[PDB]
């Protein structure tokens, strides 16, 4: 057998895995499935982990698994949150920086700062704000502790995953098509 | 979509990433490659937890896996040795208990013991025979340590090696033409 050639056949049997890893991971972030998510997560990281070169198509779909699960962690190496995390991929990917991906930068970055009111760590409140930034009134509301200040209310956690579930079901659709799950669902519907 | 459909696609194909990864760690083990024996390790290990209700075939693809990794660890949750836990899943698979599987089996039994020899670990290699176990002669031998004595030479790591190695070519065999590497092999002998 040749060394070289069942290698190449490696490679691509990964990169059929993370296509189909990512679908999963999306279907999982949508339906709110966390143990599934959790598990899809850990299997795509190890998938991920055994290939060392990557196409731009390829860099996308790890740096939205990447994505995914900081914001699946939002609640819950580096000295920053993982919503701050989020926000960093999510400046860097090759995207188009079109109205939604707007919406869902300027939700991250207040979210980012009302999960550490929400949890009651006001001075890590005050510590995500000073890292990521209108400005005053944003500080004073943090200072007075006011969590449910209607500016809150509009750019909630709700909205939050609201608009990144839509964005994920764009990459689910672009993504539906792909070898591994287009295979699967041929066997499962002949069964039947 | 029907979810139940979609996680019935999801578990074929994670029966094709066992296969795949279950064919590559053989490969990886036969070869030498450490590295990529540990990174498909950790793949296979994240896809099975994926998984909850296994075949008997698909039980039978999880044990050697776990018997290829406590070998691969043997020199290097419980509170016995790596090839102590190899000796316990070797002797629980559904498989045939021939001359090669007899061979195996007391290859493993004493380099259980000569492996903590080699690591200046007496009191453990003694520890390692109460647990496992002529027994007064191999008793003798850890109490004189002649980690060198004949019956070490003829029972060695080596012969231990080369026979799993004659096994899990039969391994590599049947598992050659499952799905996912025949459709990989396809794919790269077509571009060449
Ligand atoms: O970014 C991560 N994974 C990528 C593939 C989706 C990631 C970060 N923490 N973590 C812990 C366990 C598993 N995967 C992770
Ligand atoms: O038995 C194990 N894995 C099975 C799939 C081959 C196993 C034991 N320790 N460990 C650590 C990391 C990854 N996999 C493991």
């Amino acid at each position: 057998e040749d060394a070289g050639l069942v290698a190449e056949a490696e490679a691509v049997a990964a990169g059929w895995m993370l296509d189909f890893l990512c679908l999963s991971l999306c279907r999982a972030f949508r339906d709110g499935r966390s143990e599934d998510f959790r598990r899809t997560r850990n299997s795509a990281e190890a998938i991920i982990h055994g290939l060392s070169s990557l196409t731009a198509c390829q860099l996308r779909t790890i740096y939205i698994c990447q994505f995914l699960t900081r914001i699946a962690a939002g609640k819950t190496d580096e000295r920053i949150t993982p919503l701050e995390s989020a926000l960093m991929i999510w400046g860097s990917i090759e995207k188009e920086h079109d109205k939604l991906h707007e919406e869902i930068q300027n939700l991250i970055k207040i979210q980012a700062i009302a999960v550490c009111m929400e949890n009651g760590n006001f001075k890590e409140a005050e510590e995500v704000f000073e890292r990521i930034f209108f400005k005053s009134k944003l500080l004073m509301i943090i200072s007075q502790k006011d969590t449910f200040h209607s500016f809150f209310q509009h750019f909630s956690y709700n909205h939050m995953m609201e608009k990144i579930k839509s964005y994920v079901n764009y990459v689910l659709s672009e993504k539906s098509s792909t070898f591994l799950m287009k295979a699967a669902a041929k066997v499962v519907e002949s069964k039947r």
